[PDB]
DNA sequence: TCTGCCTTTTTTGA
DNA sequence: TTAGGATCCTTCAA
DNA sequence: AAAAGGCAGA
DNA sequence: AGGATCCTAA
């Protein structure tokens, strides 16, 4: 586990509270045990003119990647262990996204159990609902209620 | 001078590079000496549901105020002396907006002289142009060249 | 089955 | 005349 | 910013 | 985010 230095984390926590996004999703998928899978994504968006800043961020975090979507680019981190390690260290300095980060950490820690039982899966889905409720969510479709309905 | 805590400045520098703005303007107004004046503004924008974060910023910076503009709110600092003191302290920690901050400080140091001469005002006006060039400027109208039609 | 990465869209919150 | 504040707008960069 | 849908390797 | 324009009291 990479240890990040404090001044880096302090600055990055400010930048993330501004331009970053901690995204939790429930995605239908017929080949998963409960017909859904979870996705947890840390993203930082910036105008492509400033892609260099996201490229520097890949070097600094040591994991993740940058993708261009024409006018804007995004630093993305999904791999679960590195995401856990990174958010564990960032979260104490977050002010606006602190609660999202800690929910993602709780989800991650419970993933093994979530995959064992429908009730446990549903409960972790409600934690995803709570993250979306904290974000400025506007286009969300699949919720823990969606999952529950697939009771059956 | 109010001296700001390092951990505060680091976090805020990150938050500023993300959601903040360092704005320099030339405003036409026929009741001023050179038919224009300079306006320098430090701004942090946020959705009004998170206005409390901006209100907190007024207490932490010790000066400035928050304006509600409907769906979003803005922390604003204009008063030239505390602006100079604040930017002086924040600038070392800025990564995207360091040059804008240093141009504002440069302009602020010359504000006394800038009336002295038509030549010198015009020069300071080009420093305003340079801040706008660094920003993601899209609606700018009055530039140093507008001023130069002081050639009458 | 499961995870990470690829692609694209929506609607603001800057 | 001036500085600081008030109001409104545009176009994205999140 | 914050989702949506989808592929394919492990 | 990054402007443009208008108000007003000292
Ligand atoms: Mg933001
Ligand atoms: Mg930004
Ligand atoms: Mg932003």
């Amino acid at each position: 586990n990479t240890k990040y230095n404090k001044e880096f984390l302090l600055y990055l926590a400010g930048f993330v509270d501004a331009d970053g996004s901690i995204i939790a999703q429930i995605a239908p998928n017929q080949s998963s045990k409960f017909k859904h899978r979870l996705k947890l994504t840390f993203q930082v968006t910036q105008k492509t003119q400033r892609r260099w800043f996201l490229d520097k961020l890949v070097d600094e975090i040591g994991v993740g990647y940058v993708r261009g979507s024409g006018s804007v680019s995004n630093y993305i981190l999904s791999e679960i262990k590195p995401l856990h390690n990174f958010l564990t260290q960032l979260q104490p300095f977050l002010k606006l996204k602190q609660k999202q980060a800690n929910l993602v950490l709780k989800i991650i820690e419970q993933l093994p159990s979530a995959k064992e039982s429908p009730d446990k899966f549903l409960e972790v889905c409600t934690w995803v609902d709570q993250i979306a409720a904290l974000n400025d969510s506007k286009t969300r479709k699949t919720t823990s209620e969606t999952v529950r309905a697939v009771l059956d």
